[PDB]
């Protein structure tokens, strides 16, 4: 079967690491395991089709310059994760998709726009605004909610679908 090397970016606060152990281990921040150590290599079935997902995360090393380089040259597509209450990490996507762009040496990376935490009422981000960004990049857009599991699982999906274009 094939694998996926996917990369969540974003920053700091986003939800990174709540997205993906909603993927990897089905649960939130409420049925945390300290005794349990994860792998984040899944099997998983796609459109009909049997792969692995090699997912990594870039939390705590967001600021990490040299570290985020060593993420954009392995992943094959990437997770642009903001949080749809914080406008700075919107922002900070421009960030993420122009560096991707320069290590990869390519305009055309497997990308998609995430907006988390999409079950909070204090939203500072019109869904509208990430659709036209997205559409201005010409990659999917998807909101999630690691603590609802609202598209989570669609969210790294459409990822490998990208992928596979
Ligand atoms: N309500 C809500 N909270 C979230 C969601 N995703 C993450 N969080 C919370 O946001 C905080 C930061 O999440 P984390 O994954 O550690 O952020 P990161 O690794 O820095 O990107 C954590 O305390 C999570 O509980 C979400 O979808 N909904």
């Amino acid at each position: 079967m094939t694998e996926y090397k996917l990369v969540v970016v974003g920053a700091v606060g986003v939800g990174k690491s709540a997205l993906t152990i909603q993927l990897i281990q089905n649960h939130f921040v409420d049925e945390y395991d300290p005794t349990i150590e994860p792998s984040y290599r899944k099997q998983v079935v796609i459109d009909g089709e049997t792969c692995l997902l090699d997912i990594l995360d870039t939390a705590g090393q967001e600021e990490y310059s040299a570290m985020r380089d060593q993420y954009m040259r392995t992943g094959e597509g990437f997770l642009c994760v903001f949080a749809i209450n914080n406008t700075k990490s919107f922002e900070d996507i421009h960030h993420y998709r122009e560096q991707i762009k320069r290590v990869k040496d390519s305009e055309d990376v497997p990308m998609v726009l995430v907006g988390n935490k999409c079950d909070l009422p204090s939203r500072t981000v019109d869904t509208k605004q990430a659709q036209d960004l997205a559409r201005s990049y010409g990659i999917p857009f998807i909101e999630t909610s690691a603590k609802t599991r609202q598209g989570v699982d669609d969210a790294f999906y459409t990822l490998v679908r990208e992928i596979r274009k």
